């Protein structure tokens, strides 16, 4: 049961969060109706989320001579650096990072 | 006094060490001579030598966002691997490699 | 180490102190957009900021007989005084100050 998109597979996982705006009716008739209430205040909300995991590591005990592959910056210059803001700040990620640059033997 | 071909100054530096095989006479005459022999036994020797250096090593703490210069193996294929020996295991370095890729703020 | 414009060398200087205000997010969609978002509430903050530092003297020992130079203001009379306010209210320095007339033996 590893997911065939990548990752971990948990049968209890982290569980999901569900945040919604309480409802703040609008102003009400003066006499009693037992329809439910359609007006509300139009609002929504903002804050801080923070999310802290920790991670176990399983290091690297490799016997090879030669150097291995690593993932590396190019040296070469270029208008942007890789995986900063532009000159409009926005973000963004030029390409995708895998995981496997070590090597050990089957 | 830093080395100027690089390197680590050491007032008392790692001392010499001297090895030589001790001369073994050859035949000498039944008639005493007060010449210095000058005929000895041909002879070298072999042997193994260990050698074992503790490094202290002072670990990177950078607060870099975009990934960093790493050293790295070229992972096209070619005839050898780099840092091993050849189909006459004649073992070669095929470039130099300095120590500064990581990046730290003047 | 001594800095070329005047001052201390410090390996380990007062670290910089970052301020900043948290962007509010102006009204949201009702409906889902994984654009990051870019209208906020235009917004600014004011405040109070306190610096103390203690500072060490080294107290002159001068065994001179005639006296000193000393800085001091000058007695005559002045249409504005010396490092205050005009009828603006604008403070002004009028000179540079150094700090170098007592006197010392090489």
């Amino acid at each position: 049961p590893s997911p065939l998109m990548g990752g971990f597979g948990l049968k209890h996982p982290p569980p999901q969060i569900l945040i919604k705006n309480t409802p703040v009716p609008a102003n009400p008739s003066t006499t009693f109706s037992a329809a439910k209430f359609a007006s509300f205040i139009t609002q929504y909300s903002t804050g801080q989320v923070s999310v802290e995991i920790e991670w176990e590591l399983q290091k690297e005990n490799s016997k090879r001579w030669n150097p291995e592959i690593q993932y590396t910056s190019n040296y070469n210059k270029s208008i942007n650096v890789d995986f900063t803001v532009d000159t409009n700040g926005v973000y963004s990620e030029p390409r995708p990072i895998g995981t496997r640059y070590l090597t050990r033997n089957l």
